[PDB]
């Protein structure tokens, strides 16, 4: 469990990516959780199709820029056998007919890892495993608008999270607490620290960080 780590520095992290005016975060989660484990598994990092989820994985119960749930996500992969590259299968960030071409598959799945409600729980995975895909409660005009520095929002809910993002590391700054997760979202670059955001960590599952964490297996 070392005090701080940053999966981007090991090559497990792509680029921050845009979802545009679409409810599709948990597909950009997913895939983020997917790229990471791909990765981990095969050292070769890539990218891979959000569009693919956010078309095909309806019958996993999930709906397109309507929103839709890591765990549906891994399911599908599993139950379609495979999940096409970024490349070959486009974001276009509206909801269109299932394109899926089992020839450009790139990433397989064998089911999914959901992590216990706690924070330490959280932080095993992280360090042992890799980036995680969780919920959060975004539903604020300070997340919006965030910038730097360590998020708290006194608002935050524990257990009713309205976003999808990825943890791909944690550590501390330098009064009291000054822990944090490092969580990437998919607002683009713009956004934040690089479309980054150090959510604040062990101030008591803060916005809900530590209750709905999953990876997938692969
Ligand atoms: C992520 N972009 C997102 N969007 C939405 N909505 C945006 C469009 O208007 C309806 C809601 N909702 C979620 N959401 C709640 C949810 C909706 C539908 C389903 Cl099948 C499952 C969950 C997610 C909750 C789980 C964590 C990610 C956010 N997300």
């Amino acid at each position: 469990a070392p005090r701080s780590v940053d999966w981007r520095e090991k090559g497990y992290v792509t680029p921050v990516k845009n979802q545009g005016q679409c409810g599709s975060c948990w597909a950009f989660s997913a895939t983020g959780a997917l790229e990471g484990q791909m990765f981990r598994k095969t050292g070769r990092l890539i990218s891979l199709s959000e569009q693919n989820l956010v078309d095909c994985s309806g019958p996993q119960g999930n709906e397109g820029c309507n929103g839709g749930l890591m765990d549906y996500a891994f399911q599908y992969v599993q139950d379609n056998g495979g999940l096409d590259s970024e490349e070959s299968y486009p974001y276009e960030a509206t909801e269109e007919s299932c394109k899926y071409n089992p020839k450009y598959s790139v990433a397989n799945d064998t089911g999914f890892v959901d992590i216990p409600k706690q924070e330490k729980a959280l932080m095993k995975a992280v360090a042992t495993v890799g980036p995680i895909s969780v919920a959060i409660d975004a539903g604020h005009e300070s997340f919006l608008f965030y910038k730097e520095g360590i998020y708290f929002e006194p608002d935050c809910s524990s257990e009713d999270m309205d976003h999808g993002v990825l943890v791909v590391g944690y550590g501390f700054e330098s009064s009291d607490n000054n822990k944090y997760w490092l969580v990437k979202n998919s607002w683009g670059e713009e956004w934040g620290m690089g479309g980054y955001v150090k959510m604040a960590k062990d101030r008591r599952n803060h916005c809900g960080i530590a209750s709905a964490a999953s990876y997938p297996t692969v």
